[PDB]
């Protein structure tokens, strides 16, 4: 029970090593799901899919990922309590963009039409200078997921959880394995969630990070 | 909020309008710049900078990226107390790989001279992975950039700040003004952080996101 | 008149006789009754009342406050077709600052309670003010009717109609004929809205006014 | 015909101007003659305005948004002109000795009689005012604020954004322009441009109480 | 200058419900009221009186606690006066009084001999030993001075374009006790504010209403 | 010209009257509008006036001033009016329902509600003294003498002069008049006048105590 | 109660008011008849009359002559116990002096036939002197007259009452009402006798005289 | 108080003959002069002076009066103690009438200079009324000496001393004796005073006045 959310990330680190009988709660996994849903992202476009494996054969499924040259993430993903994986959508259509200020609407952000065509148009223009002008939509909705992964890294610590991220997974694989591509998204990173075992040793490791003086500029 | 995390995902959201006469303490300004340096990052590469513009001259300058198309943003960046400037690093070099290893030595991760070696392999694993065999280093340390902005987001939130992720801006303008390419790196998202005005009224609107029926898969 | 509204200004003048025969249409009577409705006023308090004096008895009602010492604006009470008295209310009630805000919530203006509370609390920090600190209550609610005044005037004219504001009435003879001090209200302008006479040869002096050399200092 | 109703029916506070749209030289000139020409008891004109243009001088106004007011701030930079609106704070002889020979001068008397009767008209209300009820300051004060509900209409129908601020410190404004001394007290600050995109109130319908409360027909 | 017209001033005053408390009065209406209070007739001259007059926001608080408690409905009226005025009589008829005040009358210069003083202490003293010890009657005595004093007040301070209102809705314990009085000698009677009604007394726009002579007036 | 503490400073008591000089018949109903417009509390109003102006009324009033107070007779029947304040014997309910009729037939009430009101308001204050304190004797005995004092102020104001008269018997006055039976009883004499060229209270100064003693500031 | 004329000479003074209810005692009364009878006078000549007024039907007739100017003089007349007028005759007759001797004769102060005839000559002498020579026989008894009030003041003074000499009434009136001029009389002084009230000014006043050095020569 | 005045009244007589061995003592001689001082006048406006002769040269002086017509009364004026000469003020003058009101101001008979106004001009009222208005002003003032010599009548009687008031003497002479005209009076009465001698036979006649019901009229 604090405020101290500095504390937190002071003492979070990259699991290596889950207990695979620990499990998270029930309201937990509801918290971790609301964290997902929650993130911030660029107008609130939400190009995102989750997966939340939970079971053994789902995870069990993910796991099947790591099968080639990230054998050594097997572990990880097979012990976790729940294992999330982080998706973007493939294209940022029209539908979505639809969805997206509908909802708003539904949620009672515009008291006008008016400003509702305002939010849309906003977002719109956003969009186009990515899909149209830039052509790296797909690279910017990346950097909404990875946004979501830093709020999600800091939510589980916050909540006494354990957690890694995990990139060495054969995305071709775990994409095939959910139909992701034909659904419309594509898997990015991984994120097992449990509890540490007391096998380990991060867990007992200083925090290391290059000093201020190297990365920062004040102004 | 090393303890409800999840209310504070509720019940943070973009501000719009800072107001200019409300700081953040020094205590608070020395634990951004710690939320900032402790974000997590892909085999702790922390491939990134930041500027911390504080002053009205500081502000000033980084608000000049907002002219043209993004004129709406530059009072945001003026009236905030603090505004962070997120940068990537443009190219994964030897020397940085060489200087975060050397860094986590300092700190006393390594016992022995083996288990630096080890970590160093490992991470190298990783970086050639995107720096010779996809050719997407450039992407894959924006990416870590993002999760920071995430973290960093909720940590604000966490301790009771204000803050907007703002990526209408030119960051080529940004660049310049700051000499970012000379130096290796390129901005990326600035966040001003401070405390909203009575006349911001997105604090007024609900949240809204789409349902979990859309967005998640359990399995 | 929308637009060339600076012609109207210089068209615009008192009103020294109206011609009693010339009415104003039932559109233009609705028009002159949203003028005096959707005047702004500070916090939107809309601190008045207004009577519109169109028949020959209201209209001589009102005229009584033009029997002593005031008879030379007799005839423009009498002659005019529809007489417009503005009232400031005697005092910021809590009842009418609730009414006020109740009425701007059903008129949808707040997406949410925290919304409708900021905008209750604020506007009674400035009533309280008022009141309370500077007890100037009074003072501060009859600037709002002038500025209604003053739009009022400008609004007519732009509809092509003659009108002038008067202030030599008795506003205790004016009160007590219609109730308006027991009523929490009190007369402050009287504004005959018609048609000039042939005779009133004002309708076509040169307009007179300081210079802004004397009056405007540009910065 | 108008449409007169629809600007008042479309007009709003802008709570955030966009800093990169200006006045035309032709709209500024507009203005200026708008509060000039705006009506006042007897003509009696009692007031001054500062119309701030300039970054520095925007700044300078600035100031008085202060204190509880700081969020007030921004409007006043942001504002291509920022119009502060100025009472007198006493009505003296000259000032309206200073009218009378103003309306002379452009024509409004045909003899001499005509000159003094007017003047004494005049005098008959300012005398009412300063002496009987000793409350010039607030009769002033209020053809103030008729000026000011004639301009923000005005501005409106010209097709500029506006808001009427009281939030300020007339104390701050008053010294950094010297007003005391020069015999007048600031009142109003009104913003005068083009909307930010991001103005929120534009955003939303218009509230007053319905005339079923406010108004009385007879 | 005109005539006075003082029934026109009687035909105009009233009791005043709200004040409006950005209208103080001056310094010279200050002065004026006090005199008022002074020069006040009474029988013998005997003055058996003492008056509160408030005129700070502390001040004013301090009287207006006299009304907490079955009378907080004339606490507003106390506060937003400019100037509240509390009317106390004696609580007894000292001979140290009737002293001082034949004294007063010889400092002033009304005798002319010891003889004439002599008389006129005896004529004073026996209308007050008549009422304190013969009719057992002096508080009502005295207390009936002050409201004769409250009349005379009420007319000139309207005279004066002044507004007031006589209280006598007020804890006279409560009061007494804010200001020490059973102890001085003296205890409260009346409050009145002065000062000048605000635009939320619409009492001052009705009509004065008063019995007919028909009924209260025997002429002979 | 208005300047009511000089009438303060300037009234006095007279103990001669002359005679020879005369109320006008408007100063006589002016005295009466006096009497009748004194402020009481609640406007309860709870008196009666014996206004004697005949020798034959005087001297019926001045049968009073007998035995301990025989110096009062020549004044009663030197002045030209002789006023006798009266107060009721007990505030009755019919009293009260007639004090708030006339009140409504003046239009003091926009509605029977206020009216009611009204009542309640003046009755709170009645029983007040008739059921719990017992006094309301003395409460309308004091109404008098507000009116005594009112009186007094106004009459010099007017220019005519005066004496509040307490040494008379008001047993005899009650009697003479049949006061008891009507209900009032009889509380101060005020002959009013012009005094003669013998009155010599007139050439004393007057003497109050000083305000150090009898005032506190707050 | 012995005798000290020069105390009641210092004591005594005009009384101004007189107390109603206060009346001489029948000897009392008897008394001051004596004195006005036994006052001496120029050749015991006694040229005057008498009103005394006792009842308040008397003292109202008296009073009468107390208007216009001295209507002030009215209540002393009223209210004494007993108003005396002193009357001179309006001419030295023979029959008068016939009268004066006769008694004179009557009261045994005269031893011879000579000796009465020596008076009545002797008286004559003086009379004639004024009624013949000089010519001022009024003005002569007058004289006497007030001769006769000297004596009554102190006189009415020793028997400790109040008084007052009354110059200021109208003879005439007095006259006529009486029935004076036919009957040879007039009236001169009145005075009112009786007990003060405590009313009476006067009564507490220093008596004031001129000094002796400006009044009195000494050879 | 209630001293036996009567009794004096009806004892005294006009002395016919003075003892020359008997005078009056210095307290006797005090006295007298007090009773002429004391009297009371018309206004108080003591219009007199006094000689008091009571040397053998002073009253041989007055005694040259009685010389020519009135040698009778030679004996009583050379051969009594103190021989008093009354004299009147020929004109009441502005001067004599300011000295009184300020000798009744020194006095202390005005408690404010109202009051000393308002007695003065009572006082001119009544003097005016005489020297202007009915031209009598001798003959008034002359009745207050007469006064006085009333009152001192009784008086010296009362002191045990005999007197006799005399006419017959001539005033031209006394008047040129003491140079009166040029001092503003004249001569009027004398009154020797004294004790009688044994063979003054008249000292123990019976007293003779006319019977009250020819003097008196009581109402
Ligand atoms: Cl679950
Ligand atoms: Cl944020
Ligand atoms: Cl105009
Ligand atoms: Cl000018
Ligand atoms: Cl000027
Ligand atoms: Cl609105
Ligand atoms: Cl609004
Ligand atoms: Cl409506
Ligand atoms: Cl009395
Ligand atoms: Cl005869
Ligand atoms: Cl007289
Ligand atoms: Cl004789
Ligand atoms: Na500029
Ligand atoms: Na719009
Ligand atoms: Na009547
Ligand atoms: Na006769």
């Amino acid at each position: 029970n604090a405020m101290d959310i500095v504390s937190v990330a002071l003492q979070r680190y990259s699991t290596k090593a889950f207990d695979p009988s620990k499990k998270l709660t029930a309201e937990e996994a509801d918290k971790i799901k609301t964290l997902l849903q929650y993130s911030p992202s660029s107008t609130n476009s939400q190009p995102w899919h989750f997966i939340v494996a939970s079971t053994e054969e789902g995870k069990a499924r993910v796991a099947k990922s790591a099968a080639g040259n990230y054998t050594f993430n097997e572990r990880k993903m097979l012990d976790a309590s729940h294992v999330v994986v982080f998706c973007a959508k493939t294209a940022m259509d029209d539908a979505w963009l639809e969805r997206v200020v509908d909802q708003e609407d539904a949620d009672g952000r515009f008291a006008t039409p008016e400003a509702k065509a305002a939010n849309d148009k906003g977002r719109r223009f956003f969009a186009d200078m990515h899909r149209v002008s830039l052509k790296d939509d797909h690279q910017w909705m990346a950097k909404q997921v990875y946004l979501n992964v830093g709020n999600f890294l800091l939510g589980v610590a916050a909540m006494g959880l354990d957690a890694v991220p995990i990139e060495g997974f054969d995305a071709e694989v775990l994409d095939a394995e959910f139909g992701l591509k034909e659904k419309g998204y594509t898997s990015l990173v991984v994120v097992p969630v449990g509890h540490h075992s007391v096998e380990d040793f991060n867990a007992g490791l200083p925090k290391s990070r290059l000093p201020l003086e190297t990365t920062l500029t004040e102004v």
